[PDB]
């Protein structure tokens, strides 16, 4: 024939084709759409809004009973490319859609002589799923993509898998693995959904399992916390008499509060439940408050010298003997002169006695400060070891 | 017939069909559109802009008097799928629209032999409603969706419900319940709206009632507040003489002010009215200011020792007797020597008297500090109990 | 006739209709477009960018001389609905456009037998206007919407009002009154604009007058300011000798500076002129600086005791008499003993004299501190009363 | 003729017209497009991304040799409106495009009997240019708009100006002058651009010169700076012995650092070069650091009294004579008594000598503090005067 | 011929042309698309999301075997412009697409008599690549653009380069060089990609190498750091007895922590690895912590005077001899009088001895403070020199 083979075949196919008619000679035969999903990247995970944005390479093929031809009559053409906007295309969508992502339009599809139509197209899908951040930053999310025909029931359109389920499960060839999220697998699952008495719908659920990389968050959260805790430990060495100890502790607490406020404003959160990491921040705040309370108690005990109250005997024993051991620690004119110089005696006696009372109070305060510093340091060490053990469990288990 | 049944039926229907003509043989008969609304998710609630963004699964069916056929003449076809862009579609819109949401296009609709046309399509609707945050974070919003034909009057297009009102009221099958907002119900209501003398319009109002989950806000707001209040309580134990008490209190107040500024910058607000939660922040600020004023008063009273003024007798009685009980608390040369050593007497007398005056002032200040600390602690406890009772009322009522 | 009346009428009208031809039999006759504007909501007012975003319900009608028919020939059809995309539509736009808002498309328009065409459509219009914030937060903005035919001159398209000007002026039926902005009126005004010698253009200017609700801003700005001013007033009671007064004042000033920086970063501003509210912040900062300067002066005066300089007589009189009244306030060995004990006399004399000089300086400083505190309190009260009077004028005038 | 003149003319013109053919009878004749640009507003200037967003009223006219008619044959019609989407339109674009702005579509164009086609359309153009902020906030930007035919070479499409260059240069009729940027002029310039051997392209470059209004930035930057500098000046009056001077200075420096960090986070910047205004901030920081260093030096000099080191004679002379002038400032028992009371002599001697050494050190420190305060105040005054002179030069030159 | 040459040629070409058929007479012959890429600007580099946004001037040409004509039959027309939407266009896309950028549409393409079709069009491409910020701010990114036919295999569409690889490699004519990123080169590379047994795909990978300009980041990060380090150095001069040293150091540390938090919130970061610049911030924080620990140790050593413990002999030797050298530093009544005045002796003895013990402790503390200040200054100088050497290596290597 004079005309080119491709042109003649396209004229033979599309001159009598109806775009709005489902391609089945017998209307009782459903149109089976075999789909495949390849996850490319996790563009954004919005735990606040429970919205997942991901980019996939979606492809589907079905049988077009009207687009069939004999290759021998068209120069042995067995495969042909036809515009997408000139043939019937199933209305396969995702139930979890909450927004329309902007994706490039694929103008052509492949068609084979026996009727198979191959449609490859990438999709930016904005889907809402359950983003539980209880184990944040070690959370593993399980978001599902439910591909289903929005209108046509299973008696018209049914859905199946292009490849074997195992291959889809472990398909990670083109995934952007350098991002915050690691793709564990894509689990397919078929279900015949229904709400009406006979309106049964075909669904293919792809469970996109993604695991967060916690090292960035672990650093950005722990490092300031351990720095402030170390500074708190160092602050104990300041003598209680200097007075700068209270200012140091309160300034450190203010800095920690500012840091925690910033962290809360920056970290993700969900209204249904708070992450477990927030408990550790509360524990650190409690430790800092305990340190400041101990500092205030020691300061008050030292200033009790201003009470002019001799140290009780029982406290003396308890602190300086038990705890200290535990811590490994003209005659008439002359007689008038005598009487007055004894008044001087009595006044200097009183001043020296006040000084010695302050001495005793200060010694007791220092001993108790050493004891409480040791106790607080041991508690902090135990808490740090417990946290490290939890991290090791999450790391190696 | 040689041609496929679906192709022949589509040709028989759409070859003479006019897309821009309302499908009624008699123009006096209105076209009744039975709609249904299923709320899927509350994407965003903007109290600042009074804008609500939600995703719904909207579906409507009407009768197309031109798209009727006899099944026996088309291989017993009783249901057919036809492209949406090839048939008349009512211009049902929402009055509350302030923006166009991006929603996937459904290319096909279902058509039955007797003329019924079924159109399923999801809609991201950006609607403006009254978001009163007076009871924030326990606010229950009542936003209405008014589906109405923008142009056609009731003499042309009328609207009704697909399902019974009760089923629509309690339809929560696919709602995303893990979000910040909980769906209480969707109340439908029909109204024949009108502004002109004869331009009566059909309206179907769906009242989307959503309740906020307050636990997240409750925690994020109370926990810093109770932490700072506890720190304020601890600060009372600092002795007034140390001087660090004033610095502690002012630093705590500065931290609370910064926290409140951040909270205001982060919490939602409306220009028509402030939330009731802002009163509790003002109460906490007043409590902190009262604490600082008491600290300043005690500091001034203690420093009154620098006034060299003996304590008044009435104040002495009132504080050290009533309140304290309530709180369960060569001759000529020798005579010259005598005269001078008595001058020494008088100077040490004066110094000791000054010290004793300071003693009395300090004792009075300490007693009053204990009293005011007890009073402030009782007031704080009462306020906390009242707040807890209010929360319990909001929780169990 | 066998065919339906609506179908026959649509065929009779649109089969010979040209969409791109202005509908006038005589080209010398202009096409008069009667428009109407109903403001629905003020979505956003951007004082920084001088951009106004509002949602309106715009509707226009004109006469289509080609779309005329005799009702008696079409089953007494006097009103018909025709797709918008099948008839000529005027290119009415707003000159103030700076952006294209996304608005739902209305597919149908109403047509009557005598030629009138009714087009209802909502519009999200992003327009630039003069947003003067001089009276912020009590500013009343006056933004104009100039509807005009972009291309056609007045010899082709002319514009008029659908309703009477009074009704348009007071049309507030569907306005969202719960927002930050209150709609005072929509004033229409017609003008025959021109730039060329004969290119006269029809314009219809709608002056959208909106008034801001200041209560939210009034609270969010005054409450921190009055709180900090009250704290400054309380700080005067701290004795100058404690030394904590300077730290208190400087910390308060730092907090106020941080608050003012945040307020400036959050409040709207224009490069052409600053709001009058900024003057009051400067006044408050000046008051705080004056308070700190007075505190520093009193501290220096008290520490002048370290100068070992007796108080000048004139200052003594002025402060302790005038101002205080205003404020309602072996012989040789024995003689050697005598000589030395008189050396002791002289040393204790000097120490006591130094103490008394410090006494006098402290008394003078305290009296002057009381005076300056009274003066500053009176000035603050006067400023607050003036501000309250200004607010009352803005409220009741 | 029975048909309307406009309808008949449109049928005569557009029935044989090809939309995709350049309108020239002789293909060797280029199509000359006369353009005009009117700047309406400067929507956004992004110095960070080097992106300029502006709104212009662009209009162009060319000759359509196929759309010609004799007015006498069509009821003396000399001007006609035709849809834009039905005639050939040149592909004039801007080379500097980096984004597509959303602009309203103009559906109609004017056509005259001799072939001229007038196309008016507004354009929101997002263009990238060189935004040098070296003279910020007094920077004058010079951004170019290069209108050129993307595909057609000069042998097909050539570009010229609608109006005279002078009129375009001074066209400021509709510019929004209330914004941050002031339009100085729009300079046109034609160039025959080329890269290949014969692919010469016509370009029309419009140089949009815009000048920033600096008053807002000048205030928002200077006022905090001068306030903090004044506070630093006041801080010198605090006596060095009080100890609050160091806390005051360090708190002021912390506040200035926070302010500078916020300013840097808010002010625009470019990676190619920093603005000159940053030098003045560095100078202010250096001044504050010098003030704090002087305060620390004076504090150390005063505390040298704790060194028990008498003031060197040379320092005494230099400070208290030169600089001070510049600043305008039983026998055995009795002998035992004698020996011991002389031991008392020696101890009180030592205490008084220590006090006098502290006296001398304090006097020297006070004199040097006065000197350095005068020097620092003079330096600050000189810097402020220099800055004011620079501002006056930028204002009046 | 009467008709215009261009019109006649367009009619001859496009009247029988099929838009959806690949232009090859023999379907076995692949369509070779020669592409070219010119990078215009780097709009945005998102290290957080691993997304690159760039603007390129993409152009491709291929052979259209159906659009061929003899110039002599059409008035010697050798080149023609035809609308893009009227001819077959290959579906060349970028694999790395994650979003659709908005780019102007080019309506026309050039066609030559022998069949070559030239298509010029700009593209805003949003592509995901590996943005390693390990060497930040001196990082050199290597992002690839893989142009490939999405559907057609290599047996249908193959891709080649328009120009020589060297010219494409060094094409920087129109690049916006004033931005944050500098373009080093664009390296092309061809690959026959494949996943199936016979589905081989043609790919052309352009490696866009961009280098960041670090001067802005270098300044904005170092200048605050060096300022705070200098302030820390100055703080050592404060005497330990003043007590303001601890407050100064803790305030400086708080300021540095706030600065570091802001820097972290502003600087880019990746979850796969932290930048090396973060180590230097940790080193600076460690230096500040060491300085504060030294200050606390010196303060405690000085306050040890409150321990009433004479300085150990070994410490005395070590500090005041070795280190100091290294640093280049009636009888009965009279006898009663005697006994009591000797009691006075003993009390003043004790007071003076306490004073001398404090003297010794203070001298030791001052000497050790000088030593540790010298050591810390030397360490800081060494660290600064090492950092400067690293910068010089990065600058000149
Ligand atoms: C428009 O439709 C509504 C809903 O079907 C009609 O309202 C119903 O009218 C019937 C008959 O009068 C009543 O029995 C129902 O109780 C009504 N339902 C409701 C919810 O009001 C309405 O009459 C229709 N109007 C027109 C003009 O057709
Ligand atoms: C364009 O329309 C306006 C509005 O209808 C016309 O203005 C009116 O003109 C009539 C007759 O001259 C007056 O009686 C009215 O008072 C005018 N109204 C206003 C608001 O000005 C205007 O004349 C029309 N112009 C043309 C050229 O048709």
């Amino acid at each position: 024939t004079t005309r080119p083979a491709l042109l003649r075949l396209s004229d033979y196919l599309l001159t009598n084709y109806r775009k709005g008619v489902r391609p089945v000679r017998d209307w009782r035969k459903p149109t089976t759409v075999s789909i495949d999903v390849i996850v490319y990247a996790i563009l954004n995970v919005d735990e606040k809004n429970q919205v997942l944005t991901t980019y996939i390479w979606y492809r589907q093929y079905w049988t077009d009973e009207f687009l069939q031809w004999n290759p021998e009559d068209f120069d042995n053409i067995t495969k042909l490319s036809i515009p997408t906007d000139s043939i019937w295309v199933p209305d396969i969508l995702i139930n979890e859609f909450v927004d329309v992502g902007k994706s490039p339009n694929i103008p052509y599809v492949y068609i084979r002589h026996q009727g198979e139509v191959q449609n490859y197209k990438p999709l930016q899908v904005v889907t809402a799923c359950s983003l539980d951040i209880y184990n944040f930053p070690f959370d593993v999310q399980n978001c599902s993509l439910t591909f289903t025909s929005w209108l046509h029931t299973i008696q018209d359109i049914n859905i199946s898998l292009w490849r074997l389920p195992e291959k889809v499960k472990s398909d990670r060839s083109v995934f952007m693995n350098q991002g915050e999220w690691e793709l564990l697998g894509v689990l397919p699952y078929f279900r015949e959904f229904s709400m009406e008495s006979s309106n049964y719908y075909a669904e293919m659920k792809f469970y996109v399992v993604i695991r967060r990389r916690p090292l960035f968050y672990v650093v950005s959260l722990l490092l300031p916390s351990i720095f402030l805790m170390v500074m708190d430990i160092v602050g104990f060495y300041l003598p209680p008499n200097s007075g700068e100890r209270v200012s140091f502790k309160i300034t450190l607490l203010l800095g920690y509060s500012v840091f925690l406020i910033i962290v809360s404003d920056t970290l993700p959160a969900t209204a249904i439940g708070t992450p477990l990491i927030g408990v550790y921040f509360v524990v650190c705040m409690a430790l800092l408050v305990i340190s400041l309370a101990e500092t205030i108690f020691i300061v008050r005990l030292v200033h009790k010298q201003d009470l002019q109250q001799p140290v009780p005997a029982w406290l003396r024993h308890l602190v300086l003997e038990r705890i200290a051991w535990l811590l490994c620690l003209a005659s008439l004119a002359v007689c008038g002169l005598l009487q007055e110089l004894s008044s001087i005696r009595q006044f200097l006696e009183k001043r020296d006695e006040i000084r010695e009372v302050a001495r005793d109070w200060l010694r007791v305060g220092s001993v108790l400060d050493k004891l409480l510093f040791h106790i607080y340091l041991l508690a902090v060490l135990a808490y740090s070891i417990t946290l490290v053990m939890l991290w090791s469990i999450w790391q190696y288990a």
